[PDB]
């Protein structure tokens, strides 16, 4: 039952203990980076991602933030630099976040080409309301 | 500016609002999985892998949770399907995460074959002890 001591960074009413390692290049995500360089192949993965984005979007309720992601043609690393976000935050925001922050909405509906109400449409419907 | 009122999972001390769909097979992830179906293709990824995990362990002050990871030849999919884990939640444990539950610690350990330690002394390399 022990006790030691750690340096964690305080930034304006925040604070920041974990320092994740960020070597963004890693192979796999090297490797579907050079098969989208070809447009063709691009476009065969896109025309994939935007069917099952329809089987997601109708199991769920209507689309949701990964469907609306996918049918734009955006891989989730393709989407996160577009958006000047980090991935694992990106991947926080299609899997476990509850909110978005109004700066983030609109960087990624900037990053997407769609309205803000979009967006937070999307993100909305990984609730189940009641009215 | 009105309430609107949501349908919440409470299962046993937690409670679970948010429901991100499951169907596990995107396009991208589909491609990686078919191109490691390859032993030979494996390998030459895994070796790259590995090699860019050093620059990892020496940057980072040792070996953290992705080292590792990297080192025995799994990919984040890979080591999330052997350990009975989302993905998302992995990605977390990888990156954003304070703490890992025991039954964590021990399905990764198995799924990696290292010792909890192991396990243990690389997540506590995300932080900055003194
Ligand atoms: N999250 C962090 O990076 C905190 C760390 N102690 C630092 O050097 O800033
Ligand atoms: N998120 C889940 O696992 C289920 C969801 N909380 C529901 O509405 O039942
Ligand atoms: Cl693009
Ligand atoms: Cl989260
Ligand atoms: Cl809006
Ligand atoms: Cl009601
Ligand atoms: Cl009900
Ligand atoms: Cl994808
Ligand atoms: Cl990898």
């Amino acid at each position: 039952i022990p006790v030691t001591h750690i340096k964690c960074l305080r930034i304006n009413g925040q604070i920041k203990c974990v320092k994740p390692i960020s070597p963004n290049t890693t192979p796999a995500a090297e490797h579907i980076e050079h098969v989208r360089k070809n447009p063709r192949r691009k476009a065969a993965m896109d025309r994939a991602a935007a069917r099952i984005a329809d089987k997601i979007a109708l199991k769920a309720g209507g689309e949701t933030f990964v469907s609306l992601r996918m049918k734009k043609g955006f891989t989730q690393s393709e989407l996160a630099t577009a958006a000047g976000l980090p991935q694992p935050y990106l991947s926080r925001i299609e899997n476990s976040k509850q909110s978005l922050q109004d700066k983030t909405v609109q960087k990624l509906a900037n990053a997407l080409g769609v309205s803000p109400l979009e967006v937070r449409a999307a993100f909305e419907r990984r609730y189940e309301y009641m009215e």
